[PDB]
């Protein structure tokens, strides 16, 4: 019961309308993708979060809990198409708001598969805001790969999130985007069910890590239109 019920209820209910308060947003989007490369399993979901700064708080613009079709020949591109579709919708809902989107693809599962996802995201997004990837120089290597390795930074990320969430500093956009969590359950309600397991975690990890990335930060605001 790490996150208090009271903060959880407020997270569900009070959702700033981002499309009409764009002046309160920071001009950078942060996205984290926590991939699972299997199908026909309950822990085979890929988590995606796109978040940003709202005043000095953090707001979620989109969520995905994506399940590979079994025996596709293009799992990384299927995941990439999912994240690109999410981003696009977020971009279209807030036109001209963002100067940068920064994308982290967790590579713990497979570095090559994470790189492939980044490459497809890179290419598809090529059809304004600049797109950057988090890069990682694996131990013993001089190469900078466009994936993120989750290790020592997990405990600080979780610790900061819990403190921010409990004090009312993390919220969801009233016009939060989700293609994968729309028909069966409310995306914010679904995320909160995963979050209340703190003591399948792809969505929770993506959200907490996307926010941790945004939390290393700067000082301008999106324009007011």
């Amino acid at each position: 019961p790490v996150l208090t019920k009271s903060a959880g209820e407020r997270f569900l209910l009070y959702r700033p309308s981002t499309t009409t308060n764009s002046g309160l947003m920071a001009p950078d989007l942060y996205v984290y993708v926590d991939p699972a490369f299997t199908a026909n399993t309950r822990a085979s979901g890929t988590g995606v979060a796109v978040v940003g700064r709202y005043r000095d708080d953090y707001i979620i613009f989109a969520l995905e809990h994506f399940f590979l079709r079994a025996l596709t020949g293009s799992a990384p591109a299927d995941i990439a198409r999912c994240v690109v579709h999410s981003l696009t919708q977020v971009l279209a809902l807030h036109p001209g708001a963002f100067r940068g989107v920064r994308v982290a693809v967790e590579g713990n599962s497979s570095q090559d598969s994470a790189v492939a996802i980044a490459t497809h995201v890179h290419t598809e997004m090529h059809r304004g805001p600049e797109l950057l990837f988090y890069h990682c120089e694996p131990p013993g290597s001089a190469v900078l790969y466009p994936f993120f390795l989750l290790n020592k930074q997990k405990t600080p990320a979780f610790e900061h999130f819990i403190k921010k969430f409990n004090s009312g500093g993390v919220m969801a956009s009233q016009e939060i985007v989700s293609a994968t969590v729309r028909l069966q359950t409310d995306p914010v309600e679904y995320l909160l069910e995963q979050l209340n397991n703190l003591t399948s975690d792809d969505l929770m990890v993506a959200v907490i890590m996307a926010i941790y990335l945004a939390a290393q930060a700067g000082p301008p605001h999106t324009f007011a239109p």
